[PDB]
């Protein structure tokens, strides 16, 4: 209620991540079908993933990116001042997922391999008069939707556990610092980072257009009334992790 | 214990059907009471203004409620027919059928609307959380009081479509009378003369679901098993109602 939130990707991989983030939340809160419309949240959810599985190597990226987290805390292993069992107990949390990610079957290989899925993907990509085998399940026992939405999304599960984690670690290494775009622009860069974090007070009336290149990122403010760039001086906490 | 299914038997119904769902869509998603509502919310609306622009959606939803309007002509000064009731139904179809025509284009307002077609072609791409699109995001963090006024807002505009479509679609459901029938080996055909939509409540017991298709004025149903997607050749118990 006084500060607008964005969250900007900085590379085409963590733009990934968090479109993953998105869809694996929706299709998770959508799956109890509690009205008679979350169900078209469900299945767009699964099928945009699947889109997602065939186009990127999101399995090898994830471990990668997880190795190098755990690298960061292991530098603290048996540093005076850092408590162990915390520590330790995070270490673990990192190798159990990063496991399960390796032992993990090509992602989205399961939906691809459903029957009933697969045989309405294309059409429903392109209400249920169209497709009657979706309208019939929609009229099966609520039992019955549950559990198949819930086995369903236990194939995406060392994803998720994997994602999860990652992005909880990525986002505990930004620290928000008072930052002001004088006329509405602001520049900078950072060495390695994968997200910017933004926290706009509201009265600004303002969104950001963020854009970059290599190292180096731009962020415009614009009105919400026109569309039109922002003139004023704009004061914003920014957190680079 | 039985499973309704509903199909349009042309094109113009189809697109009725299709704008009876996007709109109850957008109804149930506009009070924003989940964080993701308004994906459903802004997806009935611009897959909405991408029907309108398409078919003359108007005339021929004039033209039906018109021909309504001459079916209870047969009521009239009928013995034991509640005229006062019948008045009213005579004049809610004129004055819904007044609404529609006197309509601004169907959309337009929706396509005129600053915010809306900013985000409308960004919006229309593969599509999962707002990273993507600010101005969305910078929108859904505006209070619940100002996102619902924006939202009836929109809505309104579409209120004589919503008015004539949900009257017209009413009216024919209550005109189609269920008649048992029988698909033999899992088939069915007949015709429909002058019909809209079919109206099916086919048993829970046979795992079946029913393949429409159609030619001038006649249609088939074949049943499919849902287990298997393979088709069914068993005798089918069922009720039909052609509206």
């Amino acid at each position: 209620a006084t500060t607008h939130k964005f969250e900007h990707p900085l590379n085409e991989k963590t733009r990934i991540y968090l479109r993953v983030e998105s869809l694996l939340r929706q299709a998770h809160l959508a799956s109890g079908f509690a009205d008679n419309h979350q169900y078209q949240l469900f299945f767009r959810a699964l099928f945009d993933m699947v889109e997602i599985f065939e186009q990127i190597q999101l399995k090898s990226e994830l471990a990668k990116d997880l190795e190098k987290q755990r690298l960061s805390y292991r530098h603290w292993l048996n540093v005076e001042g850092v408590d162990q069992e915390a520590l330790n107990s995070l270490l673990n949390e990192i190798d159990v997922v990063h496991s399960q990610l390796m032992g993990a079957e090509r992602f989205g290989q399961a939906l691809k391999e459903d029957r009933f899925l697969s045989s309405i993907r294309q059409r429903f990509n392109l209400c249920c008069f169209d497709l009657p085998a979706l309208h019939y399940w929609l009229h099966l026992p609520i039992e019955r939707k549950k559990h198949d939405a819930n086995q369903w999304q236990k194939s995406l599960k060392p994803l998720s556990d994997a994602l999860t984690l990652w992005l909880k670690l990525a986002r505990e290494t930004g620290h928000f610092k008072a930052q002001i775009a004088r006329a509405g622009f602001f520049q900078s860069d950072a060495d390695e980072a994968n997200i910017l974090r933004l926290h706009i007070p509201m009265k600004y009336g303002v969104y950001p257009m963020i854009s970059g290149h290599k190292n180096r990122f731009a962020i415009k403010f614009m009105a919400f009334e026109n569309g039109q760039a922002c003139s004023q001086d704009v004061e914003f906490e920014l957190a680079v992790c």
